[PDB]
């Protein structure tokens, strides 16, 4: 960990925060949310040592990456033009990607506008969103879980920051990403509960050290959680904005691997798109998708090592 | 369905039905338990408009296939020898393979001793089934199940006859058909009962007419079950038999079809298997598994248009 | 659940329900305090389903088995004369053991009366309670923790039952069966209050539904408290009467299960017991001890499905 290199970078008007270590050819690691480069520690060890460059920034609005200030300044438009800029300040034409939950969908943004600088793709948890063009993405949610469901609560500026704030930035945290409940997170009227989690454990899963736990903490303490929520605040945004994509494919190969009981694979249609035909349709080389047993959200912190294999088992193949 | 032509073949020492419509590259089709060439009619139409000559066979003790008298007439190399025999008949080196429930186990084998004769293979509910070298096929299912799973109650030699004689063979057929049920069958001690289906409509669903049944009904009146019960007979022998091919790998291009409410897919920890990673480690050119929402096992016949379509989009690639 | 047999026997001078389904050796189910034989239904399910005779009964004083009036009739002396009594009327030599709680108690009286009888053991919870010689059960109990140590407040007749009155069955149930308060419960000192949970949860855990509490309070309704209060007030007695082991050993073979945040584990110094030495001194053939993370006393309903494996993984043995 000591090994892993730290600097910031200027990169689309923005400072951003870039985690690195080896080298070779790029692979390049996307957090989501409420995480942190962080997040991809076992990652970034375990590529590094297979002759590749492992780079994990904080995404813009996260860690030490610069927070901008205006909820409008959090489009995937805005986030793409941060990795571009990253991308091209690495030196390298291509690079192979690898994502997870918020930066899944980022990376299929990236894939969507820029396919010739991605060689392969293993995106974890989220698979690629289709643009229905009748209903917009936040739309379409409300319908099925309403005005209780957590991307909907997250909407309204200031309010979760309000309802996090109650039970402490500790709590969210440990609420968060201990959580193994499947289905569509629904939180309790005007209040944070009890957000994602109604069976917290007592001890922290095996995966999740009480000093990984502390790292996370002391980064939101400082940062809060707006930047953070801000890119659920541009879902709509980015549906209106991506209409020239609209009925489009992406060619980039791709390896979809999920746990089974992460709450985005048991919700929202989810299976039926991954399952049914659709995913595949919209992404030509999607070569495979894997369902992890007994795993759950954070599927490269929960099944590290497995996770490393998946990675260097599909990249080796270019 | 007048203008498909039936012929009686003479291949590997029996006398074979084969059902045939269509020029160009043969399809053929291999049908499941307790079915006949006839539950591909909608496939044999379909793809013999297509530029393809469609080819399906009543298997070894099924319609109006000739039937040996011996259990051990029915281990998975003399029905694989049948199918080749057939094949050299037809004149050609490849075929498409096309599969469903006991036709597909059959598939496999036949993918497993002669890949060599099959260009792609498009396989419908059954999974390739992954043997392990520590555990024989019926004593996995008996060990998960116990002793009343239908596969279980299906291997003492008359016993099932018996039973499904006392409710009739149309009852029988019409409860098969019909289930919607997911899971594994369990049938009630000592006797047929009502599973595979508790539930029967009893007014049949659109996909199957009352002259569908009846044709089923008609064949099955002549034929009895023996025949067909025989297969899952020889599964233990089956497993046995095939000790040369463990570890082994089937490099066939595959495309793989389930309804979500299949007994196959919903059992067994096929789920595991299919989406885990084991199915695509064993079958390394597993192009795509697609799972049906809404749909049975009998999905070549509830889904017809569509799994008609699947066909011509996997095999044109060829 | 459905399939469930209920039927009374007359064992021992009492009337006694017995829940039963299944066939195979017997697997004999050992509710505790304030349980029921319906505590076990995933496990009579499960196993019933592996080829074994499940069967559970209420325990005297409980549920649809009779309550004799007198205090004395309750001694683990009567109860494990009862359950002999019903292994006799099963007709086996021996049964397969499975308790928990008070259950787990005289599961223990019985492995030490008629080891003879037993094949295994499977005991949660509550592990043997160790003679100490120098001291009276309650008594130890009283000394550590003073008199308002549920125990010792269940000793004095009539006065639990009133305390429970007030405050009426259904919170009392609710209140014990969704604790997960670590350490002894220690009541307040003139009424029920808030005895066992001061954090009570609005919610009822995923593991308990309303209909089982409804269950539960159903029956409870029925017949009280006094019956169950009964076994506690004969702890001393026992203490007494078993006088002629004093210092003996038990050789059934064991497998102790016990959830972390069981009030038995973080209690009475259990923990320097099961782990210490003293356990293993008492029970030599004790395979292991299996502490389950995150899970509370009523283990055999919280991890359910995870108990059906332990239960099954032991008696495979024998």
């Amino acid at each position: 960990m000591e090994e892993i290199e730290h600097r910031t970078v200027e990169v689309n008007g923005i400072k951003m925060h870039v985690a690195e270590k080896g080298e070779g050819p790029v692979v390049l690691f996307l957090h989501g949310f409420p995480e942190l480069w962080y997040s991809w520690r076992h990652q970034i060890l375990a590529l590094s040592s297979r002759g590749y460059r492992a780079v994990a920034p904080d995404l813009r609005g996260y860690g030490d990456t610069e927070a901008p200030v205006s909820i409008s300044s959090y489009t995937g438009f805005h986030i793409v033009g941060d990795l571009i800029a990253l991308i091209d300040l690495l030196g390298v034409d291509q690079v192979f990607l690898v994502a997870h939950d918020w930066g899944a969908i980022i990376g299929w943004y990236l894939c969507t506008f820029h396919p010739d600088r991605v060689k392969a793709y293993v995106c974890l948890s989220v698979p690629l969103l289709h643009r229905d063009p009748n209903i917009r993405t936040v739309d379409a949610m409300r319908a099925m879980y309403g005005d209780d469901y957590y991307i909907c609560r997250f909407q309204k500026p200031g309010e979760m920051e309000a309802q996090m704030a109650e039970v402490g930035t500790e709590y969210v945290l440990k609420n968060i990403l201990t959580t193994r409940k499947p289905g569509p997170p629904i939180f309790p009227k005007g209040e944070y509960g009890t957000g994602f989690n109604p069976d917290m454990p007592n001890s922290l899963p095996s995966w999740l050290t009480q000093d990984d736990l502390a790292y996370y903490v002391s980064k939101y303490e400082k940062t809060g959680f707006t930047g953070p929520l801000n890119y659920y605040r541009n879902m709509n945004l980015n549906w209106e904005l991506t209409a020239p994509w609209s009925g489009g494919k992406i060619q980039v190969p791709v390896k979809f691997i999920t746990g089974e009981l992460d709450m985005v694979y048991t919700s929202l249609n989810m299976k039926e798109y991954i399952h049914g035909g659709g995913f595949k349709q919209d992404v030509p080389n999607l070569e495979e998708v894997i369902v992890q047993k007994n795993v759950a959200h954070f599927n490269n912190q929960e099944a590290a090592e497995e996770i490393n294999n998946h990675i260097y088992d599909f990249i080796k193949k270019f």
